[PDB]
């Protein structure tokens, strides 16, 4: 048998045009992101999707994101499920810095390295962080099947993987093989790590996989649960690989 | 007392304006009942309510207001459970009538009966009803516990806790003794029935309970669920009874 799946990255949130990393801080979206998030709804509505489960993560970002593409499909009684292991990478220190001030500080090609490897771990967010507390003193982080005090201070896109599989493999994937409609309403890498996992995408060739924001990613699994082939986004072509364009360029510096 | 636990009604829909029977029209909330859900929010973050579990009706205007209300918490995380049997009460017949122009054709006492009586059941909703088929033909009553054709197409109060009770005992009472914060966010009879439970109030008193919309109920409860005093609205007491009086009226002429 055949099974069809959707999952997308949230919308632009202030941070978005003030290029600077926000991972694990939770921003909320910005008008820009909910119109975003009212869109896919709509192309879902088109298609005449008709939801069974919703995934998200804690993240309030992706949980109004798929509040809002429910709202469309006026499906909000479809239940919805949230974990922190569908969080977006954990950038640590990394966190509230501007991408094109560490490309002039570090170079274009770390930083693509920071952003897109499978391995390279960025440096660890201190206590002494900015963002810290707002972090860690928030109780959603204290009923998670994890404590407190063990979860991430940085993730590579590797580290991602290994606490999201579980997830997916355990939660979501049963759903899959018992013919339910699922959304996965995530993250940029942490969407990321799913597909490369999925998809059978190498180490190497994951690091030119870039996600736009607000695009319903379709991708259609076999008996294995395996990708039967690559990820296809829903909507304008041109306007698609426009918006990847502008992601890859914010790790670049002004030519 | 042992247990707290937090109940309410939503906002306003258009036809509160109109002054309409809603019950299983799935009708969305209007921008007011929106800020009546902002508000509870508000009052509930101010009192330093953290929830652990919310459970709500499939209608969607009982889901929006428990997203609008964990947002101004900032709990937006928090698992939420929806079930048919939170659903408000089902008018049957009545759905889509004008309150005060039925106090009018048949006097204020008989609508109030058919308002607030716990025996009287309204006359079933026929399929030639104008709103039968936005009801029945929505996919969320094709996955009930139960099927659609057993679905009620009408509801006396008694009724609606006789379908509501088994879905407190078997899912949300466990929670509540296992001292989790619960919030319901459901509609004016479901919630007047499940207060009639918990606060073992008797078939001649349920009558004279009304309430109103956007204003959360505390109940605390003892270690048998059972209320250890009357409901508490949360919030200044003149601007609720006037809220109160407000739902009343509707049914005056």
């Amino acid at each position: 048998s055949k099974y069809k799946l959707i999952m997308l990255r949230h919308g632009e949130g202030a941070w978005n045009k003030e290029n600077r990393f926000c991972s694990w801080v939770d921003q909320k979206l910005n008008s820009e992101g909910m119109e975003e998030a009212r869109n896919c709804g709509k192309q879902l509505k088109a298609l005449n999707f008709e939801f069974d489960l919703v995934f998200t993560s804690v993240l309030n970002r992706s949980i109004h994101t798929a509040w809002l593409i429910l709202e469309e499909l006026g499906q909000e009684w479809v239940p919805v499920e949230s974990s922190w292991r569908l969080n977006e990478r954990h950038y640590g220190a990394l966190i509230g810095l501007n991408r094109e001030q560490m490309a002039l500080n570090h170079g274009e090609e770390q930083v693509r390295l920071w952003r897109r490897s499978y391995n390279v771990t960025p440096p660890p967010i201190e206590e002494s962080h900015p963002y810290y507390q707002e972090i860690y003193n928030d109780r959603r982080y204290k009923v998670c099947d994890v404590p407190l005090d063990q979860l991430p201070r940085s993730e590579s896109l590797k580290d991602v993987l290994e606490r999201l599989l579980p997830y997916w493999n355990e939660r979501i994937a049963p759903e899959v093989l018992r013919g339910k409609t699922i959304l996965i309403s995530a993250h940029g890498n942490s969407s990321r790590a799913l597909l490369k996992h999925l998809e059978g995408i190498s180490d190497e060739d994951i690091i030119n996989i870039t996600l736009p924001t607000g695009v319903p990613i379709l991708l259609e699994l076999d008996e294995n649960l395996r990708a039967v082939g690559p990820h296809q986004f829903l909507g304008d072509q041109e306007a698609i690989q426009a918006a990847i364009k502008k992601v890859e360029d914010q790790g670049k510096v002004k030519q």
